[PDB]
């Protein structure tokens, strides 16, 4: 049982995916606002609002993020040619989602040091099908649940480590959960 929902709502691109629709409720609200509640420590999901295509933009977000277990709050997106999947992790629960990636330095932006990581996913699901693509991570040390993200500063930092970003695909402020519980209401602009 899977469910994937995308489109434009309140003037913003939205995306929601889960492999357990019965334990996760995603709600589109006005403008760049969305809410997500998940319970029962069952299922995997990723959802949020943003843009398609993305860009080197300043992403402002605010709201409430109340995970209970494995979960993260991140700017998340893709580029094409080359195919790249990227995470700017602003907050997370009991697991660092960067786990297993290779350390690749630091960048200081938006009031905190971010630890950079790179990783390769081999024959894994992607926006273009099963592919081998590169991953970039920036993980904020000073966890937060509201503020501004200078995506271009991360894009520049990543380009000094490995291949530069390609043509932007979608770009969202994502809430994620993996067999856990929580609630969140966020607003992007």
């Amino acid at each position: 049982r899977t469910q994937s929902s995308t489109g434009t709502h309140g003037g913003y691109y939205y995306s929601f995916w889960t492999d357990n629709p019965n334990t996760v409720t995603y709600t589109n609200q006005n403008a760049g606002q969305f809410s997500v509640s998940w319970s029962g420590n069952q299922g995997n999901f990723v959802g949020g609002k943003g843009w398609n295509p993305g860009a080197a933009r300043t992403i402002k977000y605010s709201g409430t993020y109340n995970p209970n277990g494995n979960s993260y709050l991140a700017v998340y997106g893709w580029t094409r040619n080359p195919l790249i999947e990227y995470y700017i992790v602003e907050n997370f629960g009991t697991y660092n989602p960067s786990s297993g990636a290779t350390a690749a330095g630091e960048v200081t932006v938006d009031g905190s040091v971010y630890d950079i990581y790179t990783s390769t996913r081999t024959n894994a699901p992607s926006i273009e099908g099963t592919r081998t693509f590169q991953q970039y991570w920036s993980v904020r040390r000073n966890k937060r649940s509201s503020g501004s993200v200078n995506t271009g500063a991360h894009f520049n930092a990543w380009s000094n480590v490995g291949l530069a970003l390609g043509s932007h695909d979608y770009q969202i402020l994502a809430v994620e959960g993996y067999y856990s519980s929580g609630s969140a209401t966020m607003t992007v602009s």
